């Protein structure tokens, strides 16, 4: 309670001053600034993850052996992707996937 | 093995890169909000959240490391972890930050 409201308004000045990096070409700088390196490589390999799981070819061993990730952190993944809304997913697998 | 593999030093940016491209096309069609609720923990969001505090309060420079560790339980190697960043912010960056932060 109380809190809770506190860090979602800090959590949406976040997503909009990235927004309107996004809008201004300071998107690359600010990430630079708002996230370590370890932080950005986590992000690129949760991508892959992303567009692995929607393939649907490769066992969670399979992506593993391929990415690094451990079988935990492969189940966090494919655990946040089937909570994901219905159009986030679809869309997700058009931009992903082709 | 190279000591330092330059090859997979760039393949890991693209991987990144990757992910800027996703989110800015997310932004577009407004997927932006379940996007980084699939792609951040919690914990991440939160983080990222306090660390917009921590640069407006570095920019304003009117809170002590104490007010500022105090104010937002963030440790004093927090804090300096942002300063640093800070320092390698383009002028662009920072300029633009003042602008949007500093009321
Ligand atoms: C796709 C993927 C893969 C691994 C992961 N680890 C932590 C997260 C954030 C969960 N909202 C995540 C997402
Ligand atoms: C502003 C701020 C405050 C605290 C922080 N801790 C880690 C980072 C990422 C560094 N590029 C950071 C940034």
């Amino acid at each position: 309670a109380a809190m809770a409201e506190q860090r979602h308004q800090e959590w949406l000045r976040f997503v909009d001053l990235l927004k309107n990096a996004y809008q201004n070409d300071l998107h690359l700088p600010l990430l630079n600034l708002m996230l370590t390196p370890d932080e950005r490589e986590a992000l690129g390999t949760r991508v892959r993850i992303v567009e692995e799981l929607l393939r649907g070819e490769m066992s969670q061993r399979e992506l593993k052996n391929e990415l690094g990730a451990g079988i935990a952190t492969i189940t966090r993944g494919s655990n946040s992707l089937k909570a994901a809304p219905v159009e986030l997913r679809q869309w997700l697998e058009e931009v992903l996937l082709k």
